[PDB]
């Protein structure tokens, strides 16, 4: 059948045929107008069955010989006369409306289904989500207009809660009364609530237009608004978008599928409304200008297996009125005053005249519901009474049950709806148990709802005695919320590949997570020893600072708004902020070097991003407050993320504007003086004190008081404790700006000894300026490869990837490798004795030195890229040249398109030769630098200097080189210089702060190195290693100097946060947007204060009287 | 003082005294048509 | 995925059409820069007949992507394909060619040196001068590449605008 | 001048790449000199015997709903942003 449904729904076909009221109309002859009129006790005429029991009978009489014996006409029961048959009316219905062609789904079923197969159908074949809510509407038709306020919030109020509750709002389904109110509410709030509301009106295949139409197994079924003119039946409405369609008999009969419509208000109400929540899905009754038999409903929601509670909406008509009325003026819970009956009854007779008969009748069916006041609940519409129905509806099912409020508070969670919780849950005199917050807390950070774990904070909820151990293993594993697929595919390349089925994430791997994804040496709480041994036995278990457990868990799991929650709650705000940018940056280079449908790295890399911005968001605020402490808060150690700094964790993620930032920049200045005052010193005095070492003693050092914010080496801050000579000598040579300027000084003396080898005849043995050369490039060489194993990350290969990424580091090598093969090749080789230069073992030696000098001026812009206006320039440099390389190809092939045919038309007579991969290239590209070659264009003339080129076809060439040097100087070299001209400006900007951020990596490599530059560091070299067979910079404080520094931390943030919102707050868009809405809440007073005096002026003549 | 920055800062803070007050007036009228009733005695 | 199933995704991926041509085209200048720089003898060289048959099939192939183009009014492919700078250039490039050809193999050698024909000569000429178009044509695929095809668009967009000062 | 031809030209770049790529859709596979097999070989199946989406029906119900539920948040963000 290709249809769940024709397996299983059917309709209903009405196989058996009986007389009506037996009169044949009028006129005379009876037998065949019998089949003209005589509409079944179905309720159609005879030949409006077409059944096959009843097609090949009427040529007889029909069923049923004759009279059939009165007693047996009272016998069709559709169970034995009518037959379940395979549906024929399920598709989707069109609309015609302004733009909207509103579908729906109907289905046409027999009302005797089960009651579990409809809920399935909505469920899997409608791929409808189970509800949160379930608004059943019950009210009269044809109910014409309410009042505009009225309308107004009943439109509002019904689609808040049902698009913020994901709600199923069930109904009638006719376009009259309730659903003509209903989807006139739903099209004054569409477009905000489209795809969130689900409203299903059961209706009867009875009363129902274009029924032939809807007719027509799976089809896009067509239908109409346009109400027939002349008809007492009903239309089903434009913006309901499901449909019940029961049928039992035909025309009429509106009564078969109230029973239907009970049914799907039990199967929801037997689902759970969440995995974690154990409440069943709530269902609610909206009473609204209702009917007779409406009361009569009512009484049969509040005396059921649980009661169905009923809010009723006064105001409005008739039976809500009545109901309204009536049970505000009762009892507490009871019987009236002195006997009510006379207004009551009266007041029932006016709406329905019933007349003591059942007019008290009414009065039975109008007490047990007033006795029942608790479940009943009342919207007094124009008295601000709950705030539209919103309220008041989910209110209802929160009051009316007697329950705890552990399940009033986890519906309220299911529907997230806070204010709700805060405004009627967490209201005085409530009472709670002893954990029952805690497992609320525990389901809203698995279903990640924020503002419950606010509420839940707010109110007294401590989650240092929440977290634990057991406990914060679950919210790993976890599936009930948004989740990070790749937390697998992590615990995965961790855990050697074996992940069993089960596989209940433990902490330590997560702690072995953590590690892989900061990165070096990083050593979490969870991958200790102490931890564990404490894990595998099972306050202890209770974990000293929760909120920097969870905020990696919400990082962890990608929930950046819990995240960006349970950062601003703890302390180590600017810490949390470097980490988390670390986390997100290697979960998202994880991502990218994933296969996988969803990249999930813009997504993360974006996360990481957001919390670098509030690194350096409050370390300017903690600048623009204290300059001294904030240095010191880039560089105090953490203590519980691994021993680290907030600095080395920026440095850990490229958060360039935070190594940029001017806070880093001078305290980086601060660790380049050392212990001396170049505040009060100049360069001059420096390098004068290292050639003169006694004018170390007339320079200006500082205080330990001036270096308390700057880290130091240990043996330097044991000389702070006393200053003497020796202790003077120690401050100088270990600054890293002495250490410079005497690594330059040899380096500079070290090129004019090899520019001067280089120039200078070398002869058979190396002369003393080339020992001394060969010496600093040896020792140079141990340095360098000192400087990679005492590195950082013990993986040799990591270390290895990391020092050769540097551009000059690569040219080091090169530089190194190269000198030696040189020096190789000149010192073993055989000297001629004759010249030399008839050894070509001697000569590749030479040109190796004589090219491998080049590196060693090109490194003398490392030294000249520490000064702030040079650096920049030298890094902008190589980005230009990365820039500008395809202006160049194409220059290249100009180049080529010129060299090529003149080679050609000026030397036809050429073999294949070496020389034609030259002579193609070499002129070509030294016209691009302005040598016209002039006497060699126009080879023919008399001032040519190639007259033996002359010959035919070489007039061409000057006409080609003309084009030539236009295409390349008068367009590609000034396309050249107007790409840099619109490039300047922004790779300037980069360069600036890549060389600030470089800085970093600099400043702290010359405090490791020895103080003896290359020549004389073998000495050092050596004593380290003496001390290595025999035996970075940290900051001191003291405790009383850790306390005011985390007060300092504190304080600034809760000035970024408050200075935050106060400009936000105070800004014309914000000022603008809430004087908006002010004006609109005071308009609507003013025309009702000024309605209220248009019932004050009346009331001038009326108190005349 | 002439500039839309000070205009719709004071506009601000006006149009919060006045619903203050709407609210308030609105309050006082409420306990007018409620006197209309009782005067009826 | 099976084996002659995977040989037909590569060769009829777009990426591969292209490299598969480049490779080709590159052989090919390689080639035709070798035989317009070094002797040119009285019959072609094994490479001349390999420049010459590229340049031939290469031809049928832009004959046979205006048939195979787009509207059935055979005016209309044409002043489609003719709209495109270096689709002109082909057909210069291509006609040039077999003039070239037609002179240099056709034409009776001398004997003495080469050179003395002046037919011979003009046939080489045309190919140390229809070379240019097939540089040039290098800039069709190296605007394959994000960042040099605006350049090679912008060139052109320039030389249009600085024409009046060129003028003066 | 520099900046709105650069504008204009990854413009023009971005556009040309359809011409292009759809070209070497049709092309054959052997480059031109070994081209002219391909050229045989699709004369002989010429008498002797572009790219397009293939949806299944259920596909084609997926975009069509895609379709409309992107026009109505277009229409939507229009007016709550004016
Ligand atoms: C970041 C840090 C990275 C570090 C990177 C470091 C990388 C270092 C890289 C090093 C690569 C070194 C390559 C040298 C090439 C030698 C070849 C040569 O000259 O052969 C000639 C000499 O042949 C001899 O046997 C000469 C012996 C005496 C001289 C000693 C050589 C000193 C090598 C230096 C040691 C360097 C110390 C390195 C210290 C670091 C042969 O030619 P011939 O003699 O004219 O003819 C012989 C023919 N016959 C036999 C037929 C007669
Ligand atoms: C990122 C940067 C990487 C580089 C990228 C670019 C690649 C650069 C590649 C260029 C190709 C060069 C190939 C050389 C050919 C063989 C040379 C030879 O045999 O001997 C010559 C080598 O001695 C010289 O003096 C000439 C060396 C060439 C200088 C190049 C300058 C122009 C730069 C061009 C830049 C534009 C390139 C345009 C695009 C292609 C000497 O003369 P000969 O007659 O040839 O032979 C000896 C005979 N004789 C003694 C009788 C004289
Ligand atoms: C603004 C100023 C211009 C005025 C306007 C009027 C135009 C005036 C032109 C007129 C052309 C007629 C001149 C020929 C003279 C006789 C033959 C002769 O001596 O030939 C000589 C060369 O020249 C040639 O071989 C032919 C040159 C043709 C190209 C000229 C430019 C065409 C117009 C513009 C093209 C631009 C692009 C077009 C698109 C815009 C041979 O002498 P040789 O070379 O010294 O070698 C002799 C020695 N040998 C025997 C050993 C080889
Ligand atoms: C998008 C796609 C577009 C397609 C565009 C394609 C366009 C193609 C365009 C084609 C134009 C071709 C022009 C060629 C010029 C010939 C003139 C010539 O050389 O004459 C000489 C040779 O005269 C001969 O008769 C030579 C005969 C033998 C050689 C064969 C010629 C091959 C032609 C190639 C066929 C090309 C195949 C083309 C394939 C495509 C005459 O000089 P002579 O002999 O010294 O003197 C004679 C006078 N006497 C008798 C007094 C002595
Ligand atoms: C590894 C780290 C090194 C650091 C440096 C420590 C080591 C440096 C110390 C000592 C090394 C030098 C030893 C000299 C031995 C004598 C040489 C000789 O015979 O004569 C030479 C003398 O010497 C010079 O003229 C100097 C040669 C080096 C050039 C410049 C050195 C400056 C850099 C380093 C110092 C400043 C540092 C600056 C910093 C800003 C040349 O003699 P002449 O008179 O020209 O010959 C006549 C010519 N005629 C034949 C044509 C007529
Ligand atoms: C790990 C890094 C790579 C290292 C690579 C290995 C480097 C070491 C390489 C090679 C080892 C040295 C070979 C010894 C020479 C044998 C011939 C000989 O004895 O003498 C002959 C030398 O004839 C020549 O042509 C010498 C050319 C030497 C330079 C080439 C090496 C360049 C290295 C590239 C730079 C790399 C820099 C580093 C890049 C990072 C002739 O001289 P003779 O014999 O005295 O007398 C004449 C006799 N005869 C005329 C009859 C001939
Ligand atoms: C026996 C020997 C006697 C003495 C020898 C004397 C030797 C003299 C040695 C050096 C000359 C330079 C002296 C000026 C120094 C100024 C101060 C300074 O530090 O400025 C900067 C230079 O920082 C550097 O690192 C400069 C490195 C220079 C080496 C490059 C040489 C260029 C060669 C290529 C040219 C070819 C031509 C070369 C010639 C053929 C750094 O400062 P900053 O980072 O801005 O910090 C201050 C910031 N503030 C202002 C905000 C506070
Ligand atoms: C003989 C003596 C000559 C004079 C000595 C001169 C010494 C040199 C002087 C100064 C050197 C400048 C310092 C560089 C600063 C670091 C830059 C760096 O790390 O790499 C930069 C790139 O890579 C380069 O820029 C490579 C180095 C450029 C040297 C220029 C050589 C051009 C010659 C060849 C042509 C010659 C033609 C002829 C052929 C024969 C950084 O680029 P980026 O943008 O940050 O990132 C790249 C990634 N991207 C592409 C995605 C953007
Ligand atoms: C149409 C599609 C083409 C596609 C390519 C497939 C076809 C290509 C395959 C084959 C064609 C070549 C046939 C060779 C026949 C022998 C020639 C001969 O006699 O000697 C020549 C040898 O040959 C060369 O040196 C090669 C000549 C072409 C240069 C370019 C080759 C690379 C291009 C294509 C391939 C690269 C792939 C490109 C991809 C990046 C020269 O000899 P010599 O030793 O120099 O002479 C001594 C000189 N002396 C006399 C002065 C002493
Ligand atoms: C459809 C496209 C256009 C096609 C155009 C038609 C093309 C074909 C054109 C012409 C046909 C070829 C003519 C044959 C030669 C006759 C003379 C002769 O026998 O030889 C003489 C040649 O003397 C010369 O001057 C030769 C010059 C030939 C080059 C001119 C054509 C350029 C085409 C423009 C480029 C167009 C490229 C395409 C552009 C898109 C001399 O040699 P000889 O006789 O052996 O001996 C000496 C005798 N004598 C000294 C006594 C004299
Ligand atoms: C037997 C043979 C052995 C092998 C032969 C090997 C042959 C080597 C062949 C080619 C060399 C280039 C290799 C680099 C390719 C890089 C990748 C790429 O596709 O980049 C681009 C190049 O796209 C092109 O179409 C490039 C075309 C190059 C041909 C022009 C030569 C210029 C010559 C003039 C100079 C004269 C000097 C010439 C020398 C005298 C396209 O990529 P994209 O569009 O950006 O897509 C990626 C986008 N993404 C980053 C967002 C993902
Ligand atoms: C021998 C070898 C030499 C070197 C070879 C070099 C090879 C060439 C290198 C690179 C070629 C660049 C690729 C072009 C890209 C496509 C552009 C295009 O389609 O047309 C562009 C225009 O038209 C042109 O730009 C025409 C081509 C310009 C070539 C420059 C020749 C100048 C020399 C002559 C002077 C020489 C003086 C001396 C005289 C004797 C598009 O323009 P547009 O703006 O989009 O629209 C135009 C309409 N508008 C006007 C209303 C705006």
């Amino acid at each position: 059948q290709k249809s769940w449904i024709e397996s299983t729904l059917t309709k209903r076909e009405c196989v058996y045929i009986i007389p009506s009221s037996k009169d044949p109309h009028r006129c005379l002859p009876g037998c065949q107008i019998c089949q003209q009129l005589v509409r079944c006790f179905c309720g159609r005429l005879v030949k409006q069955h077409a059944c096959f029991t009843a097609s090949l009978a009427m040529k007889y009489s029909d069923v049923k010989l004759g009279e059939h014996f009165n007693q047996a006409i009272e016998e069709w029961s559709v169970e034995k006369h009518t037959e379940q048959s395979p549906t024929d009316a399920y598709g989707v219905i069109n609309f015609q409306g302004g733009s909207h062609s509103y579908r729906a789904k109907y289905v046409r079923l027999s009302y005797d289904t089960k009651p579990e197969i409809i809920l399935q159908l909505l469920l899997k074949e409608w791929q409808m989500e189970l509800p949160k809510l379930v608004i059943s509407v019950h009210g009269g038709m044809q109910k014409f207009e309410l009042h505009p306020r009225i309308k107004q919030l009943l439109g509002k109020g019904l689609i808040k809660a049902a698009v913020t509750t994901g709600a199923w709002i069930l109904t009638g389904g006719v376009n009259t009364g309730v659903a003509k109110h209903v989807g006139d509410a739903l099209k004054e709030h569409a477009s905000r609530s489209s795809r969130k509301i689900c409203t299903i009106g059961i209706a009867p295949w009875g009363v129902i237009e274009n029924r032939n139409d809807l007719v027509g197994r799976d089809v896009v079924a067509p239908y109409q608004t346009l109400l027939n003119p002349l008809s007492k039946l009903n239309v089903l409405n434009n913006l309901h978008s499901h449909f019940i369609l029961v049928d039992d008999g035909t025309v009429g009969k509106y009564g078969a599928e109230v029973r239907l419509r009970r049914e799907l208000e039990k199967t929801i109400n037997q689902q759970r409304i969440h995995a974690r929540i154990g409440q069943g899905v709530p269902v609610v009754a909206l009473i609204f200008e209702g009917g007779p038999n409406v009361i009569l409903t009512v009484l049969e929601y509040l005396q059921e297996s649980p009661p169905v509670p009923v809010v009723v909406c006064e105001g409005t008509g008739r039976a809500a009125d009545l109901l309204a009325y009536i049970h505000k003026q009762t009892e507490e819970g009871g019987n009236l005053p002195d006997a009510a009956e006379p207004d009551i009854i009266s007041t029932i007779k006016k709406t329905f005249n019933f007349g003591q008969s059942e007019a008290v009748h009414l009065f039975q069916t109008m007490m047990e519901c007033m006795k029942k006041k608790e479940l009943i609940t009342v919207f007094h519409i124009g008295s601000e009474d709950h705030q539209d129905i919103d309220v008041a509806i989910l209110t209802a099912l929160l009051k009316g049950t007697n329950a705890s409020a552990f399940d009033q508070l986890i519906l309220t969670l299911a529907w997230d709806r806070v204010d709700i919780a805060k405004n009627h849950v967490f209201v005085y005199g409530q009472q709670w148990l002893v954990g029952s917050l805690e497992q609320a807390m525990l389901d809203a950070l698995v279903m990640d709802r924020v503002s419950f774990v606010k509420l839940l904070i707010e109110n007294g909820v401590s989650m240092h005695k929440f977290l634990t151990i057991p406990r914060l293993e679950e919210l790993y594993n976890t599936k009930q919320g948004p989740t990070n697929p790749m937390l697998f595919h992590l615990i995965r390349d961790v855990k050697q590949g074996n992940l069993p089925p089960g596989y209940k994430i433990t902490l330590i791997d997560i702690g072995l997570v953590i590690e892989y994804l900061m990165g070096g040496t990083y050593r979490c709480t969870y991958t200790r020893k102490r931890f564990r041994l404490i894990y595998n036995s099972l306050e202890t278990k209770r974990f000293p600072y929760p909120l920097n457990e969870l905020l990696i868990w919400a990082c962890l799991m990608k929930r950046q708004v819990m995240a960006r929650f349970l950062w601003q709650h703890g302390e180590e705000s600017m810490a949390k902020a470097l980490v988390a940018c670390k986390i997100y940056r290697s979960m998202a280079y994880e991502a990218k070097q994933s296969d996988l449908v969803d990249d999930t790295s813009e997504e993360l890399k974006q996360y990481s991003n957001d919390f670098g911005q509030l690194a350096v968001e409050l370390l300017e605020q903690s600048f623009r407050q204290d300059e001294t402490m904030a240095m010191k808060l880039l560089t105090y150690e953490l203590k519980n993320w691994s021993n680290s700094t907030c600095l080395k964790l920026a440095v850990s993620s490229r958060l360039r504007p935070f190594v940029a930032h001017t806070c880093t920049q001078m305290l980086l200045s601060d660790m380049w003086m050392g212990r001396l005052n170049m505040r009060k010193n100049s360069w001059y005095k420096v390098i004068l004190s290292i050639l003169v070492p006694p004018a170390i003693l007339m320079l200006e050092y500082k205080t330990k008081a001036e270096m308390s914010h700057i880290p130091q080496s240990q043996d330097a801050h044991q000389m702070t404790m006393e200053l003497p000579i020796t202790r003077k000598f120690y401050a100088f040579y270990h600054a890293p700006i002495v250490k410079f300027w005497f690594n330059t000084l040899a380096y500079l003396g070290f090129l004019m000894l090899y520019t001067f080898v280089v120039l200078v005849k070398m002869e058979q043995l190396p002369s003393v300026q080339e020992w001394i050369v060969i010496a600093y490039i040896f020792t140079y060489a141990i340095e360098k490869v000192r400087e990679v194993f005492m590195s950082e990350a013990g993986k040799i290969s990591q270390k290895i990837k990391v020092w050769f990424s540097d551009y000059f580091n690569v040219s080091d090598t090169i530089a190194i490798i190269s000198f030696f093969v040189g020096f190789g090749l000149r010192f073993g080789a055989k000297w001629n004795y004759i010249n030399a230069y008839d050894n070509h073992v001697f000569v590749a030696g030479r040109l190796i030195y004589c090219l491998n000098i080049i590196f060693w001026y090109v490194r003398l812009l490392d030294f000249l890229a520490v000064n702030q206006q040079a650096g920049p320039y030298v890094m902008m440099i190589g980005k230009m040249v990365a820039n500008m390389f395809y202006i160049v190809v194409i220059m290249a092939l100009v180049l080529l398109s010129f060299g090529v045919p003149r080679k050609a038309i000026l030397y036809p007579h050429e073999e294949p030769s070496w020389s034609l991969a030259k002579d193609i290239v070499f002129h070509p590209y030294w016209m691009i630098f302005g040598e016209v070659y002039a006497y060699e264009i126009d080879v023919c003339a008399n001032d040519s200097t190639l007259p033996t080129i002359c010959g035919p076809g070489t007039w061409l060439t000057p006409f080609l080189q003309a084009v030539y040097l236009f295409v390349q100087y008068i367009i590609m070299v000034n396309l050249l210089i107007a790409f840099f001209n619109n490039v300047y400006l922004q790779v300037k900007a980069i360069s600036n702060i890549v060389w600030k951020y470089q800085r970093y990596h600099f400043i702290m490599a010359y405090h490791e190195k020895p103080v003896l530059p290359p020549p004389l560091i073998i000495l050092s070299h050596i004593v380290s290693l003496f001390c290595c067979v025999c035996k970075g910079p940290k900051l001191f404080l003291t405790e009383e100097d850790q306390k005011k520094l985390h007060d300092f931390e504190e304080q600034c943030v809760e000035m970024y946060f408050d200075e935050k919102d106060d400009k936000f707050n105070s800004g014309s868009e914000e000022r603008i947007r809430v004087t908006f809405e002010r004006v609109e809440q005071m308009s609507i007073q003013i025309k009702e204060v000024g309605d209220r005096v248009n019932y004050i002026k009346r009331s001038l003549q009326s108190l005349d009287s």
